[PDB]
C-alpha cells in the first residue's frame, strides 16, 4: 500500500476495491488530508468521484466561495470543490468520466485530459479528448472559467458551471426541472427540456488505463 495516496487510483492498488470514502493526501503530503467518495466499480475503478445528482435533496444554487470549497454529502448529493479540483488535476495528466442514468437508460463521457485551473484562473476549465455514448457536450464549455451567481448564466439558470452563453451541460442545475435550460441537462443526450435523474462527474489519472 502507498502510505499517502494522492488519489483513488492510488487508494485502489492499495488494494481497496469497495467504493465508498478514502482518504486521500494532496501532492501526496499528510498534511493535505481530503476525504473523498471513490468509484472504484465503473471502468476498472480509481475515480474520484466530484459531483453526485440523484434525488435532489441538496441545493447546488451555491455561491463562489461554496463552490470552491466544496458541499454536501460525499455518500449522497455533493460538489467536491473547485479549489480540490485544481489540486487535484495538477498533480499530474487526469482524465474526466461522466455517468449519467435516468430512467433505466445511461450514457457516459470520457474526455482523456482534464484539469481545473487555479483561483487567478477563476478555475479555468480544460477538457480534451472525447470518446462515450452521451454526446460530446464539454467541447462548448471547453476553456471556460466557472460562474456563480455572485462572480449570468449561474443566475438565469439558478446553477453554476463554466458556462458560457450559455450551456450544453448543466449538472448543478435545479434537480427535475424540465423547464428549458432548467435542469440537469446534458445536451447531446437528453436535449435542454429533460432534467436527467443521475449523474456523476469523476477524475482519475489518464494513465490508468495501462500502468
Ligand atoms: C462547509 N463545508 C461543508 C462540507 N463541504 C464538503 C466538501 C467536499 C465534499 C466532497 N467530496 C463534500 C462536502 C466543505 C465545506
Amino acid at each position: 500500500s502507498m502510505p499517502f495516496p494522492k488519489d483513488c487510483s492510488q487508494a485502489m492498488l492499495n488494494g481497496d476495491t469497495t467504493s465508498g470514502l478514502y482518504t486521500i493526501y494532496l501532492n501526496g503530503d499528510k498534511a493535505q488530508a481530503l476525504e473523498v467518495f471513490c468509484d472504484m466499480t465503473s471502468d476498472g475503478g480509481g475515480w474520484i468521484v466530484f459531483l453526485r445528482r440523484k434525488n435532489g435533496r441538496e441545493n447546488f444554487y451555491q455561491n463562489w466561495k461554496a463552490y470552491a470549497a466544496g458541499f454536501g454529502d460525499r455518500r449522497e448529493e455533493f460538489w467536491l470543490g473547485l479549489d480540490n479540483l485544481n489540486k487535484i488535476t495538477a498533480q499530474g495528466q487526469y482524465e474526466l468520466r461522466v455517468d449519467l442514468r435516468d430512467h433505466g437508460e445511461t450514457a457516459f463521457a470520457v474526455y482523456d485530459k482534464f484539469s481545473v485551473g487555479d483561483a487567478k484562473t477563476r478555475y479555468k476549465l480544460k477538457v480534451e479528448g472525447y470518446s462515450g455514448t452521451a454526446g460530446d457536450s464539454m467541447a462548448y464549455h471547453n476553456g471556460r472559467s466557472f460562474s456563480t451567481f455572485d462572480k449570468n448564466c449561474a443566475l438565469s439558470y439558478k446553477g453554476a458551471f463554466w458556462y458560457r452563453n450559455c450551456h450544453r451541460v448543466n449538472l448543478m442545475g435545479r434537480y427535475g426541472d424540465n423547464n428549458h435550460s432548467q435542469g440537469v441537462n446534458w445536451f447531446h443526450w437528453k436535449g435542454h427540456e429533460h432534467s436527467i435523474q443521475f449523474a456523476e462527474m469523476k477524475l482519475r489519472p489518464s494513465n490508468f488505463r495501462n500502468l
